[PDB]
C-alpha cells in the first residue's frame, strides 16, 4: 500500500497517477494486467531493479527490501485502478 511505499523509499520516485521519475504506478498496473505471472515477476524488478521496460533510466535494486514486502508491493501496483 501507499504507506508501505513511502516506508520502502518508493515514493521518491513514483506516484500512482502520474510519472515522475520511473513510471506511473497505475500505468504499471495497466501495462501487465494480462500477464499470469505478474505480480512475481514485478516483485523481482523490485529487488533486482529494472531498464530498458521504460527508458534508460534504469531503476537499482532496492536492496532493503524484503521478499515479502516485494511481494506485497507488487501485488498492490497492480490493483491500481
Ligand atoms: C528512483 C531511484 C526509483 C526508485 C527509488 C524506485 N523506482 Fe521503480 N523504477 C524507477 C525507474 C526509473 C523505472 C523504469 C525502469 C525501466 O525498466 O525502464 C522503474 C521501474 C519500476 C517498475 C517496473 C518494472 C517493469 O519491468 O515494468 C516497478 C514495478 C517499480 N519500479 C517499483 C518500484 C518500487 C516498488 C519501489 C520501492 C521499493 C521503487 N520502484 C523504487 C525508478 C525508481
Amino acid at each position: 500500500d501507499a504507506d508501505l511505499a513511502k516506508k520502502n523509499n518508493c515514493i521518491a520516485c513514483h506516484q500512482v497517477e502520474t510519472k515522475v521519475v520511473g513510471p506511473a504506478l497505475k500505468d504499471i498496473a495497466a501495462k501487465y494486467a494480462d500477464k499470469d505471472d505478474a505480480a512475481t515477476y514485478l516483485a523481482g524488478k523490485i529487488k533486482g531493479g529494472s531498464s530498458g521496460v521504460w527508458g534508460q533510466i534504469p531503476m537499482p535494486p532496492n536492496v532493503n527490501v524484503s521478499d515479502a514486502d516485494a511481494k506485497a508491493l507488487a501485488d498492490w501496483i497492480l490493483t491500481l485502478k
